[PDB]
């Protein structure tokens, strides 16, 4: 803790950044973060990437194979996007000591708050017009993956930061339960772009509920949540988005439920938003809508723009799983650092 921002704050003098280090932020292995400031007074999170204790005894990160291919991902697909919606780089450089004492540090702006802690805030007042303006800069972000052949995977309230200035921005899609398609409960390997427009959905009607959507705590009893609300899928399709295992679990399960009402799940949403939540909650992901038609949408008539559909994407992201040499890839950190600056 006291020794990490020491750590930062020493190594940083020694290169000249133009950065303060202010106060502590998280530690865990493979990294720790301080919250410190830029030449501009712009507060940024600052992230050392260093050592860890594997398998028992203390391993440079940069130094092993796997550890720093794991990194290097991180890194190669925070650097891929460049979009308003998308947390990026905001620096990147690194210092290489021949006997294993390489190290990493990583800029992003620091956000003032996330949607978790806007969502779970009585104080605070979320409004449709507030709903429909965060719902369209998460599925733009969403938009902006998806078109890089990037899928997020866990996207959920805490990983949606929120800026001072109340700009979106969606974070971890480099590296709860409550938000997983019906697809990933059922561990199917096939899962898509579209896990993504599941978990949006249940973002949406968690900001009009103020409480999650589907609050299960085991395999069955999060699937029984979910089929409450959306009625009961054909089995035909519950065998075809589900492991051979997960099948096995669901066997035996009798299911003869019928759709709710829409208004009774969602019933602050007006008639045009509980419209869209119902088609991004479709069990079955190949009749799920997706983010293109999402955001063609009547929800978004009032601020939808066909050029946000083009403007500021990346190519399709690519990563060489080949690679395995650790100076094979201090290269590509070093050609990372370098299309960055």
């Amino acid at each position: 803790g006291e020794a990490a921002m020491r750590d930062l704050i020493a190594e940083l003098h020694a290169m000249q950044s133009p950065y303060t280090v202010q106060r502590f932020i998280s530690s865990g292995s493979y990294g720790a973060v301080c919250a410190g400031v830029d030449s501009e007074g712009i507060p940024v999170a600052i992230k050392r990437v260093f050592n860890t204790v594997s398998d028992g005894r203390t391993v440079n990160i940069l130094s092993d194979s796997f550890l720093c291919k794991r990194v290097l991902r991180e890194i190669r697909l925070l650097n891929h996007f460049h979009h308003p919606n998308i947390l990026g780089l905001r620096d990147i450089f690194v210092h290489f000591e021949e006997p294993a004492m390489h190290k990493l540090y990583l800029v992003t702006e620091l956000m003032r708050t996330d949607l978790a802690q806007v969502i779970h805030d009585q104080r605070i007042v979320i409004s449709p017009q507030h709903i429909q303006y965060f719902m369209y800069h998460i599925l733009l972000g969403l938009h902006v993956l998806h078109e890089a052949g990037v899928v997020h995977r866990d996207l959920h309230p805490g990983n949606i930061l929120l800026a001072d200035n109340n700009d979106i921005t969606i974070c971890d899609f480099n590296l709860h339960r409550w938000y997983r398609a019906p697809e990933l409960v059922m561990q199917f390997k096939g899962f898509t772009k579209l896990v993504d427009m599941w978990s949006a959905g249940c973002v949406m009607a968690e900001m009009f509920n103020r409480k999650a959507l589907f609050r299960g705590s085991t395999f069955y009893n999060q699937l029984n949540k979910i089929v409450e609300v959306v009625g009961t899928p054909k089995i035909e399709d519950v065998v075809m988005f589900s492991s051979p295992s997960a099948r096995d679990y669901l066997r035996n399960s009798l299911s003869n439920v019928p759709a709710r009402a829409w208004t009774a799940v969602v019933p602050t949403a007006d008639p045009v938003a509980l419209d869209l939540i119902a088609k991004m909650l479709e069990f079955n992901p190949q009749r799920r809508i997706s983010t293109e038609q999402a955001l063609r949408h009547p929800y978004f008539e009032s601020l939808f723009d066909p050029l946000d559909l083009t403007e500021g994407l990346s190519e399709r992201f690519h990563f060489d799983e080949s690679v395995t040499d650790v100076y094979d890839m201090h290269k590509i950190f070093t050609a990372e650092v370098e299309r960055f600056n």
